[PDB]
């Protein structure tokens, strides 16, 4: 309804098993910045707390090409529409406390977090969540993603909700 937060993800993970499974994350490190660099992610130390999405449509076309576009990928990517709700963090008051706690975000760290779309969720995103697939194309010619067939979440559970406002508790300060 009105109002409510909804975000996307780019996952190589069919419908079949998301809107059945939801989304669950590598593990319980709440190291943000080692998260938002992407080191303890799928192509680091596969351990981050978190899952990300992005409230940015434009945005997830350019990280599907990115996927896409990267040596070794096969397969496919499916966007995800998301509700958000508590489980769902903004980074951008993360990022403030952990620069009172002294932690250093270079001036490239933050040109890449100038948009504000990031936000993290915690641990597991439910099937009941997420509301929609769809299957992106890839024109590896022209560099150019679109959408494929869509599919909806019949088990979908509507609501108007929003994200945590707040800082991510339990946060790793080196
Ligand atoms: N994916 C997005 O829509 C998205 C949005 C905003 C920012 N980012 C940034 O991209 C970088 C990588 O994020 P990501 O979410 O693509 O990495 P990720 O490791 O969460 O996902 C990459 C792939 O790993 C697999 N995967 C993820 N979690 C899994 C699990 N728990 N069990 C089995 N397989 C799993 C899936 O193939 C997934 O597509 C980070 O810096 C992140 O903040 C990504
Ligand atoms: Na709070």
């Amino acid at each position: 309804g009105p109002g409510t937060d909804f975000v996307y993800r780019v996952d190589s993970r069919p419908p079949e098993e998301i809107f059945r499974d939801g989304f669950r994350s590598h593990g319980f490190n709440r190291n943000l910045q080692q998260h938002l660099r992407g080191d303890s992610c799928a192509a680091g130390s596969r351990d981050s707390a978190f899952i990300a999405t992005t409230t940015s449509l434009i945005e997830t076309y350019n990280i599907a090409r990115q996927y896409y576009s990267s040596s070794g990928f096969h397969g496919r990517l499916y966007r995800y529409r998301i509700r958000a709700n508590n489980i769902f963090y903004p980074i951008q008051p993360s990022v403030n406390y952990l620069t009172q706690r002294g932690i250093t975000f270079s001036g490239f760290e933050r040109i890449m977090m100038r948009e504000d779309n990031d936000i993290v969720a915690v641990e597991h995103i439910p099937g009941e969540n997420i509301v929609e697939a769809v299957e992106l194309t890839y024109d590896r010619f022209n560099s150019q993603v679109s959408d494929g067939p869509g599919t909806t979440n019949a088990r979908y559970v509507p609501g108007s909700t929003f994200v945590n406002p707040g800082v991510i508790p339990q946060l790793v300060v080196p």
